[PDB]
C-alpha cells in the first residue's frame, strides 16, 4: 500500500524537482552526490515514520528485561522486514536519478579529460584554477560556450550513468532474490 | 483528512502565487523572509481554527479550577497532539519555497560577492548605496542587464536553498521519528 | 455547503473578471478602490439573500412585541452566526484583490515616486495635469512608454499590495480564532 | 432547476455570441442597446414558456367570473413568483454584458470627446459627418487607425460599463433582499 | 426526447458544415438563401421519419371512411402536435445560421452600396457585369482584394442577419407562447 | 443497434480517410467517382454480412420446394426490410462525401472552363492533351501554380457537391418517408 | 472479444509504427512486401496461440486412431472456424497498410515511368545503376531533391494502391459473405 | 495479470527511456548491445522476484531428500512454466528496442561502408581511428555534420533492426506455438 505509494512518490518528486546545478566547482561535488544520498536517507527515515509499527517497535525496544512479552526473534524480524519494505522508495530515487544522469554531470564534470571531446585549443595556457572554472560550467547550458563539447560531455557521463543505474538495478534486483529464496 | 487536505492546499497555494520580488534593498529583506515566515503562521493559525477540536480545548481553559472535568493531562496531551497534526501545512510550505529558492534569492541577493560569478568591471567606480541598487535587481529577470552574472548568482542561491530545504526536510523527519519512537 | 460555493465562486469570479483600469487620474482611485470594496459588499447581501433563513429572520423582525414566540437572545446569536458565515466570499474576493495587485495598481500609481525606479529625465519639465495624466497609465502595459519604469513600479506596489493581503489573512484569521475560542 | 439551467444557458449564450458591432453611426445605437435590451426579452418570454405551469394561469384566465375555482390572490401570488423566477436569465445577460462593455463600446462611441485620449490632431477640420464616421469605428479593432486612442477609449467606456455593471447587480440583490424580507 | 436530439444534432451540423460560397452572381442567391431553406425543410421531414408515431396517422389516413376507430378531432391534434414537436430543429438551424450571417453575407453581397464603406475609386468606369462580379467575392477572404471594404461589408451584412436573426427569435417565441396559453 | 454503429463508422472512417487525388486525366474520373460508389458497396455487403439474420436467409433460400416452413411472404418481408436497414452507412458515406466536394473535385475537374474563374491567359496556345493534364492538376494543392483560380475552381465545384449533397438527402429522406407511411 | 481486440490492435500497431523505408533498390522490395506478408503471418499464428482452443486441437491431432473421442468432422469444423477467425487481424493490417500506401510506394517506385510526371531532364544521360537509385529515394522526402515530382509519383502509387485497398476489401467480404450463406 | 502488467511497464519503461548513444567507438558496442541484453536480464529476474510463488519453490529446493512432499515432476513444470510466464517482459523489450532501431544504430554504425550513402569525398586521406571517430557519432543528431549520410545510414540500420524484429517475433510466436502444441 504505502510501498506503493512512496515508490510513485518518489518518481513523481524527481520529476518536479527542478535541478539547479550551481556549476561551481567548490560546490559540485556535494551537490551534486548530496541529491543521489540525501534524498534516499529521507525517503528512508520516511518509510519508518509514515509506517505505525514503529510504535510497537518503540514499546518493545524501550522497555528493559523481563517486560518483553515477545521474544527478541519476531523483533529482529519485523524490524529487517520493515527496513526491506522501506527500501523501495530509497532505490526508485536511485535508479531514476542515475537514468537521467544529472547528478554524475553535475558532480564528474570537474574529472573529465576534455581532450576526448572536442577542440584541442580550449584548455591550453590556462591554469588548473580557471582550468576546474570552466569545467565545472559543463552541465549548465547557458553558462557554456562550446556546445559540441558539451553535448559530447554530456552524454559521456550520462552513459556512463546509466551504466551504472543498470548495474545498481541488477544488484537490487539479485540481492532481494537472494532474500526471498533462502530467509522466508 | 484536513491535514492532507491543508497540505495539498499550501503546495497548491504556492503554486498560484506569483512571486514579486520588489528588487529594492529596502524591501528586499522583509518581503524574501517574510514570505518564509507569515505564511507558515497563517497555516498554523488555520491548523487550530479549521479544526473544531479548538473549541473544547476553549471551554476547559475559560473555567476555573474546580470545574475541570477533565484532569490537564490530557489536556496537555492534546493541545501537543493538535500542534504536531498542525505543523504540517506550514512545513510543507517552507520545504517548497525552499526548494525553488525564490525567497533566498530575493533576501540574500544584498549579500552576494560579485567577483565569483561574471565581469570584475561591473561594480568598480561604484558607491554602496549605487552597488546595493545594482545587486537587489538580480532575482527580477526583466531589469537585469548581465544575463551571464544573473544565471550565475541564480544557480548559487538556489542550490543553498536546496540545501537548506533538504536540511530542513531531515531535521523535520528525525524529530518527527523522535516523537513517534518515545512519546506514544 | 453555499459557503464553499460562494468562496469558490468569488475566487473563479475573480479569475474570469477581466481588469480594466481607465488609466485616468480622476477615475483611477474610485474604479481600484471600488472594485476592492463593492463587490464584497454584493458577496456579503449574497449571503443574506441565498441563505433562506433570513425569512425567518424576516418574520421575528417584523411583528411587534408580545407576538415573539422566540426570544431575541437567539435572534442575536442567529443574525450573528448568518454574519460570520456570510464574510467568506467577501474575504476571498479581498485576499486574491491584494495578492494579484491590480488594485493598488490601478489606485495607488498617482500617489508614486518616480525618482526611486528609472530615468530622472522623465518629468523634468512637466506641470502638475501632465504629471498625474503621466503617472496614470502605469497599469495599462500598452499606453505606458517607459517600461523599465512600469515594471519597477509595478514590482513595488504588487510586493505592498501582497504585503497587505498577508495582514489582511492574518488579523481575519486571528479575529476568528478569538471568536471561536469564547463565544461558543 | 430550470432557473439555474437558463441561467448557465444565458452566459454560455453570450459567450459563443460573436459581437459583430457595425461601425457605422446610424446603427451604433441600435445594435448596441438593441443586444442589452432584446435578448432580455427573449429570454423572459423563455421564462414564462419553458415553465409549464404558465397553462394553469392560462385556464383560470380564459374562463369568466363564476367558473373560478381558485381565488385571484393564489392567482397574483403566482404570477408574480413566476416573473421573478424568470427575471435571473435576463439579469446574468445584462450583468455579462455589462461586465464586458462591447455594447457600451458600440453604442456610445459616437458620444466621445476625442481631446481627452490622444492626439489633438485627429478631428481638425473635419466635418460632423465624417467625425461621426470617424468616431464610430472605435469598436472596430480592424478599422481604426490609430490605435492609442483606441485602447484609451476602450479602457474608458469598458470601466464605466463595468461600473454600471456592478450598480445594476448592487440594485438587483438590494431589490431582491426588500423581496425576501417582507413579502413571505 | 428526440426534440433535444435533432435540435442539438441541429446546432452540431452547422458546426461541422463548412460553408463554401460560390462567390458567383448566378449562383450566390440559390445557394445563400437554399441553405436558409433546404436544410429546415430536410429537419422538419427527419422530424415526420425518426417519429415512429407517424405509422398511426399513416393507418388512420389510409383507410377510408367507415373504419376510422379514433374520430379525427384526436387526428387533428396529434398531427398539429407533431408538427409543432418537429418545428425545433428547424427553428435552430435558422437561428444560428442567422446568429452567424454567412448566408445572408453570400445571398445579399450583390444588393450593397460600395460607396457606404471604403473607397469611391474602386467601382469607376466599371461595367454592371464585372460590378457584379467584383461585389460577389466578397464572402470569400481569399479572392477580394480591398480588405477595408470586406471587412466594413460583412460587419454589416452580420448585423442586419443578427437583428433578423433576434427578431426570428422573438417572433418565434411569441407564437409558441400564444400556442400555451389558447389551445391545451 | 450496429444500424447506428455502422452509420458513426462510415463517418468515422471516411474522416480518417486520407483523399490522395492522383491529378492524372486518365484515373481522375474513376478514382472520384470510385471512392462515392465503391465504399457504398462495401458497407452495403457489410450490412448484409454483420446482420447474423442473414443466416435464416440463406437457410430459406437453399431448400427447394415443400421444405419450406415460412411462406415467402414473411421472406420478402425480411430481405426488404434488412436492405431498408443496411442503407443507412452506405447514405451516409455519400451524404458526408458530396458534403467535402473531394471527389466532386476530383473528378469533374476535367469538366471545367477556365475562362470563368481568372485569367484568361492561362490555356492559350496550349493543346488538348496539356490542357487536360493542366486542369486535372486541380484538386492538388501544391501541384497547381494559380492560386487563384484553384480557390475559385474549388469553391464552384464544392457548392455544386452541396447542392446535390443536399438535393440526395432530401430525395432519400422522402423516399424513407413514403416507406414509412404505406408499408407497415 | 478477442478478435476485436486483436482487430483494433493490428490498426493501433500499424499507427504506432514507423515506417522507415531504406530507398535503396536493393532492399525496398523486400521492406515493403515484407511489411504487407510478414506481420499479416504473426497475426494469424498470434490467432491459434491467443485462442487456448488450439489445445484441444493439438491434443486430438497427435493421439492416433482408435484413441478419438469425436470424430474427425467438427474437428474440420472447428479448425475451419478458428482460420475464418483469426483472419480478421490480418486482413485488417493489409487494409490499413493499403490505405495509407506506404508500402506500395516503397516497394514499387523503381518500376515508375518518370516522364508521366515532372521534368523530363532529370533521367537523361544517366545509368540504369544510378536511374535505380534516383528512383528508390522517393518514398524518402528528406533524401529526394525533386519536390514535385515526390508529390506527383506519392500520388500516383498511393491511389493505386488504394484501388487495391478497396478491391481487396470488397473480395474479402464477398468471399466471407458466401461463407456465411453455404457453410452454417 | 502481472505478466499483462510487466509486458505494458516494459513498452512504458522503454518510451520514458532517454536514449543517450555516448557515439565514442570504444563504447558504442557495449552500450547499443547492453541495452538490448541487460534490461531483459532485468525483467527476467523482474519475473522471478515479483512472482511470489518462488518461495515454494525455494523451500522445496533448500530442503534434501526425503523431506520432498511433492515429486520433483510438477517442480520441473512449475519452474518451467514460471520461466514461460517470466518470458513476456523481456520479449516485449527486445520487440519494440528492435522495432525502433536505437540500438543497432548506436551498435552497428561503426561497421558501415560509407561510400553507399553519400559523398565519396568524406574518409578520403583519413586514418582508421579518425575513421572510426566520424563514423561513430552517426546516432549522435547534433554531432554529424552530414545530414544527408546521417539520415541514409539511420534508414539503413533502422530498416535492418526492423527486419530482425520481425523475424525474432516469428521465431518467438512459432516458439509457442510449439510449445502449447506439444506441451499441455
Amino acid at each position: 500500500g504505502i510501498c506503493g505509494i512512496m515508490a510513485l512518490a518518489s518518481a513523481q518528486m524527481y520529476s518536479s524537482f527542478e535541478f539547479s546545478c550551481p556549476c561551481m566547482p567548490e560546490y559540485n561535488y556535494t551537490y551534486g552526490i548530496g541529491l543521489l544520498i540525501i534524498p534516499p536517507i529521507w525517503f528512508f527515515l520516511l518509510g519508518f515514520v509514515l509506517n505505525n509499527n514503529v510504535s510497537v517497535l518503540a514499546e518493545e525496544w524501550k522497555r528493559p528485561t523481563g517486560r518483553r512479552t515477545k521474544d527478541p526473534s519476531v523483533l529482529r524480524y519485523m524490524l529487517c522486514s520493515i527496513t526491506q519494505r522501506s527500501l523501495i522508495a530509497p532505490a526508485v530515487w536511485v535508479s531514476v536519478t542515475l537514468m537521467d544522469g544529472k547528478s554524475f554531470l553535475c558532480a564528474f564534470s570537474i574529472n573529465l579529460d576534455i581532450e576526448k571531446f572536442g577542440n584541442a585549443s580550449l584548455v591550453i595556457g590556462m591554469t588548473e584554477t580557471e582550468k576546474l572554472k570552466f569545467l565545472a560550467r559543463i552541465p549548465c547550458k547557458d553558462l557554456f560556450e562550446d556546445n559540441e563539447v558539451r553535448v559530447a560531455a554530456t552524454r559521456y557521463i550520462k552513459c556512463i550513468s546509466q551504466a551504472c543505474g543498470w548495474m545498481f538495478l541488477l544488484m537490487m534486483t539479485f540481492t532481494a532474490f537472494l532474500i526471498r529464496a533462502i530467509r522466508p
